């Protein structure tokens, strides 16, 4: 396998597996794959029933990268159904396997926080986003309805009692932070009631 | 204890531990004090040894919550030092520790892939990262040398063979994506040449 292609088997966003109005899907990304050997064919696989369905190519440089994608069922996700992304090229002495789940174990609700804000010109606002299970989870920010994108937020890492935590913080200008704007910290997650959650800060006397 | 404060240290983001000009900082967060015992005081120390350099705190209905921050020095940081938290404050038992340091273990540099891009008034722009160790990673995204702030970025996934792998996703209009606009996916790490490396995206004939 070394110099040889390798897989990558994503899975579907967060935000989309909790969102009715979006389709999640699952990812298998196949890189250096050799100039003699362009055809690349996938098998899908849900649970082990094979499913259907064009994969996508481009040449870079001396190699090819494919991509193939396929749509999830959100529950079949959410129930913790295994998706299998089998690779075949004429290069490769046995096709290449990848699997993936969404972890087991009992799902625990994310507790958000907003902090104290902090200070030339720019404001920082943070959330800390914590005692959550699965770390599957979605946080994003906004004003006034509108997403807010200056933003950044750490990978979720492992807590002393098995839940997972994680800081976001958020750059504003420092004059619309005084005019009173509401920021928002959402999060999403499968444990919160309607899977949903979001805190506010603004500066108000 | 529960349900009393939870205490929270983060490390510093990768992207200041890589830039000269930034400044790395450690985070130690402290919630769920109680309305009675508003006092939080805080001991930083370096492989062992006190530190100097106040806290912020706020009231949340009937709880305080108080963050402080330590600067740290980017050797210190990459050279693995091990920084320790200790928070005191009337209603514990003893005072909390929480302690934090860069992961041991061989670095391995980054790979940047860029993918073929896919189609409503649309592209998803996408980067495979991989084969990296340790975690700590920094990844965005620019056109014109500007940022763009429209991404999404999956958390460093451990790969069979013992490295880290990720997807990050720029959503860009399609008007600018084919009137030949450059979109760069920058990553910065401690294992590559220079902490930095770009790979570029656009539409050319």
């Amino acid at each position: 396998l070394l110099g040889g292609p390798s897989v990558f088997l994503f899975p579907p966003k967060p935000k989309d597996t909790l969102m009715i109005s979006r389709t999640p899907e699952v990812t298998c990304v196949v890189v250096d794959v050799s100039h003699e050997d362009p055809e690349v064919k996938f098998n899908w696989y849900v649970d082990g029933v094979e499913v259907h369905n064009k994969p996508r190519e481009e040449q870079y440089n001396s190699t090819y990268r494919v991509v193939s994608v396929l749509t999830v069922l959100h529950q079949d996700w959410l129930n913790g159904k295994e998706y299998k992304c089998k690779v075949s090229n004429k290069a490769l002495p046995a096709p290449i396997e990848k699997t993936i789940s969404k972890a087991k174990g009992q799902p625990r609700e994310p507790q958000v926080y907003t902090l104290p804000p902090s200070r030339k010109n720019q404001v920082s606002l943070t959330c800390l986003v914590k005692g959550f299970y699965p770390s599957d989870i979605a946080v994003e920010w906004e004003s006034n309805g509108q997403p807010e994108n200056n933003y950044d937020t750490t990978p979720p890492v492992l807590d002393s009692d098995g839940s997972f935590f994680l800081y976001s913080d958020l750059t504003v200008d420092k004059s619309r932070w005084q005019q009173g704007n509401v920021f928002s910290c959402s999060v999403m997650h499968e444990a919160l009631h309607n899977h949903y959650t979001q805190k506010s800060l603004s500066l108000s006397p």
